[PDB]
């Protein structure tokens, strides 16, 4: 990939941004651009491809076999208990988070048992991110 | 890919913006621009291309086989009671949040037990993301 | 790649910018650009390419066989108890997180039992990220 870009506030190619308070005055601005662009990109040319997968089994035997893909999860366990007593007492919570296996951003590509791949593969994650904010 | 840009505020190609409380007088702006992009992007040029799959089971014997795809969750537990006792007490909750397996986004793509891939895959994220604000 | 950019404020290719309580004044700005950009990239001349697979299985005898691709979580114990107890007593509580597992980003590509790739594979990340602000 090409001009991949976090900008945080402004993008600009030319800029005269004028901005607070200011006098700006008899200014002569005069721009003259060529700026051309010229992509080629990913670009694939090819006499012959091939992707060939034979199983063959002849007089075998075969008992107990198990083939088991990533990300298996097994007998997991979360115990959060909360618990508040009080008498005569003041609680003030503000605030207060509890927060279990919380997901912004899953992507998942070709995840398998298994894979034959030709070609181009991509992922990209721009962001601003903000978990807690409080005042 | 190409030009993939996440801009937190203003994009412009050329920008005579002018803001706050200011004075602007007697400006001249002259602009030519010639600006053009000539895209080949992704481009497939072949002449022969094959996906092959055989499977050949002769006289075998076959028993107690699995095969298991990814991602495969089992007897996972969440356990979170929340208890609030009072008596002759005050409480004051605000912005207090129980939060269990909450997602964003999810994306998956190719995510299969076998495949046979030929060309282009891709997964994009862009995003501003605030989970809890608040005064 | 190429041009993968994180700018924390402002990106301009030319920038006349005016910030705050300035004078600007009979200033003449001038300004000739060529500036082209001519990509060839990720480009592929090939005659021939195969990606064979084949497994042959005779008069063998199998018994017991497991094969487990990678991430495999077992039996995970998470035991996260608050308790809070109160008599005649004052709590303030501001900002407060419990947090388990909590995931921003999760890229996932190629995760696999087995497997056979030609070509290109990419992952891009750019980010601002706070976890907490308060006050």
């Amino acid at each position: 990939s090409i001009d991949v870009k976090y900008i945080g506030v402004k993008s600009a190619y030319v800029s005269y941004d004028v901005q607070k308070r200011t006098i700006y005055l008899n200014i002569t601005n005069t721009l003259n651009i060529t700026n051309n662009n010229y992509y080629s990109v990913e670009v694939e040319n090819i006499t012959a491809q091939v992707q060939f997968s034979k199983t063959v089994i002849g007089k075998a035997r075969l008992n107990n076999i198990t083939i088991i893909g990533p990300l298996d999860m097994k007998q997991i366990d979360y115990t959060v208990p909360t618990v508040i007593a009080e008498e005569m007492s003041y609680m003030y919570d503000f605030c207060t988070l509890i927060s279990i296996k919380v997901h912004n951003i899953v992507l998942m590509m070709q995840v398998t048992v298994t894979t034959t791949y030709f070609g181009h593969s991509e992922q990209i994650s721009q962001e601003r991110y903000q978990y807690v904010d409080c005042g």
